[PDB]
C-alpha cells in the first residue's frame, strides 16, 4: 500500500508525510461553502490485492491558520459526513486493487461571522488529514500524513 498525489509526490510503503496544495475559490460569503475535494489529488493502491486486503480510514482531520480561525467545517469521507476538525477515526474503506483509486475525502468550509478580508492566506497551512492504513495479513499499521496548503488567498466579503 502506498499513495501519491495527482501531479506531484508520493508517500511510499510504510507511510510518511507529504505536502499538498489546493485551489480555493477566491471569494466566499457567510453561508456559502468552500469545497476542498482531495479525491482528485490523493490516490492510493494495494500492492498485493490477491492475498492482502488493505483498510483505509481518515484517522483525524485538523484545521490550521485561517481555516481554524475563520471557518466552520465538515468532512465527507467515502459517502458519510463528519465534523471538521474530526472527533474520531472514521469507518474504513477497502483498497483491493493495484489500480490507483482516489482517497475519498472532501472538506466543506463555511466562514464564521467574524471572518472578513483575507480569511486564508496564499501558501499557508490550512489542514492536516491523516490516512491510517492497516490490512488483513500482518500487524502493519501506518500513517500517511497530508499537509494541505492554500494555493491562493481567500476573501470573505465584508
Ligand atoms: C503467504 O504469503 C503471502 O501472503 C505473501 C504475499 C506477497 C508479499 C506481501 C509482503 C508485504 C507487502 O506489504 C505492503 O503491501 C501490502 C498490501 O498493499 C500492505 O498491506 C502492507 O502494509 C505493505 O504496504
Ligand atoms: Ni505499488
Amino acid at each position: 500500500f502506498a499513495c501519491k498525489t495527482a501531479n506531484g509526490t508520493a508517500i511510499p510503503i510504510g507511510g510518511g508525510s507529504a505536502n499538498v496544495y489546493v485551489n480555493l475559490a477566491p471569494v466566499v460569503n457567510v453561508g456559502q461553502n468552500l469545497v476542498v475535494d482531495l479525491s482528485t489529488q490523493i490516490f492510493c493502491h494495494n500492492d498485493y490485492p490477491e492475498t492482502i486486503t488493505d483498510y483505509v480510514t481518515l484517522q483525524r482531520g485538523s484545521a490550521y491558520g485561517g481555516v481554524l480561525s475563520n471557518f466552520s467545517g465538515t468532512v465527507k469521507y467515502s459517502g458519510s459526513s463528519y465534523p471538521f476538525p474530526t472527533t474520531s477515526e472514521t469507518p474504513r474503506v477497502v483498497y483491493n486493487s493495484r489500480t490507483d483509486k482516489p482517497w475519498p475525502v472532501a472538506l466543506y468550509l463555511t466562514p464564521v461571522s467574524s471572518a472578513g478580508g483575507v480569511a486564508i492566506k496564499a501558501g499557508s497551512l490550512i489542514a492536516v488529514l491523516i490516512l491510517r492504513q492497516t490490512n488483513n495479513y500482518n500487524s502493519d499499521d501506518f500513517q500517511f500524513v497530508w499537509n494541505i496548503y492554500a494555493n491562493n488567498d481567500v476573501v470573505v466579503p465584508t
